[PDB]
């Protein structure tokens, strides 16, 4: 159902490095910032929450992770204007990244969001045969720090998330996903 590439809450973090939760106006860092902030995020995240689930459920993957990266991203499409990042180049609540895929559907539907889905279960794909002897929540985090920093940024698990935005998506994405989970998602 949702559980074919491991369990989020089985994970370790580390949670959101001072880089990610200062700017977000928090005076500490880690597993309860990540949570924070993930919490911020919340009421903006139930508007999807249907179809973040329907999607989690087609492609086996947890909502809570989508939620995860949403948060990450996009803050639930708050920071976003008519779907773009302020760079431009990054598309919907996931930020699919213009340069590298052509963006599907509108912003903020479920074509989007499976598009976004479906480049991360490729990157944990990816890491599986990259790293057979880690276990499948291992390969899930691994997954998930490609998703910023590609496949060949994942080196080892312990400092997977060196050289990715911060220093800490994974982590940071992990955290806030645990904090989804609790919340039905």
């Amino acid at each position: 159902r949702t559980d074919c590439y491991g369990n989020v809450n089985r994970i370790d973090t580390t949670g959101a490095s001072c880089k990610t939760a200062k700017p977000e106006g928090l005076s500490y860092c880690g597993v309860s910032a990540s949570k924070k902030i993930a919490e911020r995020d919340l009421q903006a995240m139930d508007r999807y929450k249907t179809i973040i689930k329907k999607v989690g459920e087609k492609l086996c993957v947890e909502p809570a992770v989508i939620a995860g990266i949403i948060s990450r991203e996009s803050h639930a499409g708050k920071v976003l204007k008519n779907g773009w990042g302020d760079r431009g180049n990054g598309f919907g609540l996931m930020q699919v990244d213009k340069r590298s895929h052509k963006p599907q559907g509108t912003w903020n539907g479920e074509v989007h969001i499976t598009q976004g889905t479906t480049i991360l279960i490729n990157f944990i794909k990816t890491i599986q045969k990259k790293f057979p002897s880690w276990t499948k929540d291992q390969q899930l985090k691994g997954g998930i720090s490609a998703y910023n920093a590609g496949a060949g940024n994942v080196r080892s698990y312990a400092r997977m998330d060196i050289g990715t935005t911060h220093d800490d998506y994974a982590n940071d994405v992990v955290a806030r996903a645990q904090y989804y989970k609790q919340h039905g998602y």
